[PDB]
């Protein structure tokens, strides 16, 4: 099949890159990173991330792999010694692929733009103080005075959303969950504190009530949008998919970068 | 259909209870506190979850209905002034039904016994420290010390595990929830620290490694066992049922508890 | 003695401040914005911020009066009514004088520059990650990657840093507290996480490692500083001193702020 | 002078015990475990904790020193190979003292009981729900429901207290820090949240509402205390005396202790 292969740009992911290449050569495999299937990301969660909003418009016809080069991520799980056995089962075929949830934001204006997200997507304090109204589903939820606010995937909650106090999901749960970044609670300002998780189909609104400029981030892609009034959250209908060679289970994953390799 | 009252047992429960069952004596319903259809509620939360234990192994046959005498709950979430329009549409039918998760907890001796949690189950120090290893699914995740650990369920998340830091999370999601209590964290002992949120089929056992005395309660029944060496939680194959008659979605019951009525 | 009176700006603020001043225009009281010894403050707590930083370079020589106009302030904690009250007393003389403490901040170039907080100082992410060495008394204490810092006052532990999880100090200690801001904790970073409280004299340094651009802040003044090698953190010797006429307690005015008044 | 050692009663300890009695055996120092002026502690905290408690009534007229046979410890913070070097400053004399706050704890019933603690004093739930009233020199500051409450001295904030989310301070600050564990928040229930910390001469009183029986805790003791109607925390008058030979600042032994040796 067609495939592509990015680098962190060190001169480690480099010459694997270029052996990875070298192997594919004796193979029925193309390099072409215009239609690739196969999507290879060497380095760290970050270059992975990068790899994935490089073809977030062919995600359906694409199975990623990550090979961390540093220290084990949560996308790139495979570490280089594995490269030229990885060579060989991508050759064949015969794999399962593994989906995770995406989170969708839309922006609108006063035009709209929509983005895809695979571990968050925070909405920040443009300069002046950030208060926003929470609706949910319609109904007015409350209003947050703070520093932002965090709306992560299920793969997503072990990044940005864990250091904000939240919870840690499988990814096979179709849900996203948003966190509070330092929230004011006084007689004036009320705030839920918890964590909240929404399933499927409940969205999300964020709207400006004085101020309406914004940071809003998605995934490392951050930029200031201006005359905004909507942000909406969603968990998405499209999906991102793995290539599955072993078994490398998300609970171990967390374990092995949290607890002790 | 056979439906049944229980009451908190204070004069106003008892006065509403009487009410509604000289109300339901007009129709085509008799009382019948063995083999209910309909099981309503009167008092708060704690009656809730006293009725939903009375009735625990009739659970696909019983539909639940929660009167707040008191302030709102999250099971009892019916005010007493709509118990006579409660009383007609109970009459009639043609009413959907919601179906909530519930949580499993099965206890090893060396025989077992099973529980069914609505709110949560946790396990404690019975005197002195307690440390237990925690095992995903067969994978030693980590040993925790620290004052106890708690399994809630969806419904659950705005009970104890609020209190603990747990995310809230939307009934619709069939998953469970874990969190800390006071855990040890320095250069000897290591805990995750964050919420952990499991889907259904996920088995998260718990083993003691000094002493085998636990506190364990499952919702309002706490009783100290002996001579365990498992605690196995995973999300229920059963579900609780409710009779549901107009709109009070979730996240507006968390907004009303929460925010302010 | 020289007195002056700010206000927040509005209506009610304006016209409050213009009736004090005929109150004490029939006393031995002249009104001085360039030397006073009394500084009155109308609004809110930033009202009384922006004062204090007005006259940052005679605090030994001024007593501060709050008063709030909206809700109930820490450092604005008199009502309007008591404002006829207020003129009389401060009159006379004959009133005890409070002091809190006060955080010192120093930031280095490649010259320097000092400040002075009454609430706190914050370090924060120029654009790019926040990763800085810190330093306690000359001995490096940990790397610390994520949002920013916070050093507060003992007066404002119920400000900014309340909302990431500090506690609460009486302002009687003469101490500094720093929390974190959404730190990473995993295999690679390692920070301690619990707030930590400094005495007198102990000087908390903060080193940039790769960017040296930072947003500092200081109270509500917030610029970006350039070129920075070290932000030194130190409990002042300078103190600013309010004048006291009845007892309104900390604590209470924690409880009337927070639980309910 | 006199002095004696206890040990935490394994092989190790039992054997370094041995060995420095040894050598105090060659020198003006005379073995005595009734009226000690040296009080040294082999094994781990807890084994220095039990020493403390063994002398709590000749605080003044006793020097501690601890040394860890396990890992780092707080109190514990010399290790073994250090012991011969220990005999010959201790024999001679000259070593500065230092000191460290301690927690009184007064209950009364209806006569009273007071205590002395190193690290914290607790108050749990005895059986039934945990509800007191908290009053901070003789204001109410709040109504407390959960799972109890805990006092640390500045040593202790290490301890318990840290992982009850409070904050870590120097033990030259005298003053005691009250934290939170578990605490319901909802439209009935209202806490503060934060931890708070007390500076002397503060008398926090917790005083029950409904049920009278508690757990209370001092250090590693722990005993029921039946018809208490109230329990006083204060900064005691009496502070801990350590010998100090070298340089072992507290940031550092936190350093050591929770981010790496
Ligand atoms: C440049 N990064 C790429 C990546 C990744 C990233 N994604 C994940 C993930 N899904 N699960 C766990 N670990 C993850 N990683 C690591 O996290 C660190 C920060 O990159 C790095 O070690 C990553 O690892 P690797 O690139 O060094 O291999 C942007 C991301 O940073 C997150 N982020 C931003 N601000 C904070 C903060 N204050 N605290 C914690 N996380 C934050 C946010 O989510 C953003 O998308
Ligand atoms: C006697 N109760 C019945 C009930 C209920 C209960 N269930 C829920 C729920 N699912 N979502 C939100 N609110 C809930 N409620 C309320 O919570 C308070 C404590 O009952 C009361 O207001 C309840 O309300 P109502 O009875 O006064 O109307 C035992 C339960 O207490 C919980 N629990 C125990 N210890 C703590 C603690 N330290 N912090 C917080 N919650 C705790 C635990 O989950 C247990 O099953
Ligand atoms: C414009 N303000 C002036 C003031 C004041 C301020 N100081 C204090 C204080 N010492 N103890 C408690 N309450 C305080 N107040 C209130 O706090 C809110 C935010 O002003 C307002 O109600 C203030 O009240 P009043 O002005 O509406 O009357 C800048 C300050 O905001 C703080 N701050 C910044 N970001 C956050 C955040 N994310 N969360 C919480 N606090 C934050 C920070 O400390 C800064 O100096
Ligand atoms: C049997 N211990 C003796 C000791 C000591 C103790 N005191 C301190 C201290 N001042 N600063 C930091 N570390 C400390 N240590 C360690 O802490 C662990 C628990 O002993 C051990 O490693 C201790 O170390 P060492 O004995 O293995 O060498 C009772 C104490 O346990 C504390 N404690 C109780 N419950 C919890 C909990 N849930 N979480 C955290 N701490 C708790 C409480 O404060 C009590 O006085």
């Amino acid at each position: 099949m067609k495939y592509m292969i990015t680098s962190k740009g060190d001169e480690k992911s480099d010459l694997l890159r270029l052996n990875m290449i070298a192997g594919f050569g004796e193979y029925d495999m193309e390099y072409d990173d215009v239609e690739p299937e196969i999507v290879i990301s060497i380095g760290g969660d970050g270059t992975f991330l990068s790899a994935f909003h490089q073809y977030e418009e062919r995600l359906d016809e694409i199975a990623f792999i990550g090979i961390h080069t540093g220290h084990l991520g949560f996308y790139a799980d495979w570490r280089p010694a594995e490269a030229d056995k990885l060579v060989k089962l991508l050759a064949k075929g015969e794999y399962q692929k593994v989906s995770y949830p995406l989170l969708k934001t839309t922006v609108k204006y006063g035009k709209e733009a929509t983005y895809l997200a695979l571990n968050e997507s925070t909405v920040k304090s443009s300069g002046g103080p950030f208060v926003v109204d929470v609706v949910i589903n319609d109904i007015h939820f409350e209003r947050f005075r703070g520093d932002g606010l965090c709306m992560s995937t299920p793969s997503g909650t072990t990044a940005y959303n864990k250091s904000l106090g939240g919870a840690l999901m499988h990814p096979s749960i179709e849900a996203m969950q948003l966190t509070e970044m330092a929230s004011i609670n006084n007689r004036v300002y009320r705030t839920i504190g918890s964590p909240l998780v929404f399933p499927k189909h409940h969205v999300v609104s964020l709207q400006p009530v004085n101020d309406k400029d914004f940071q809003i981030s998605v995934d490392h892609l951050s930029i200031l949008h201006r005359d905004v009034q909507e942000i909406r959250y969603e968990v998405s209908a499209k999906k991102i998919h793995f290539a599955r060679f072993r078994s490398f289970p998300f609970w171990r994953r967390v374990h092995d970068s949290f607890i002790e390799d």
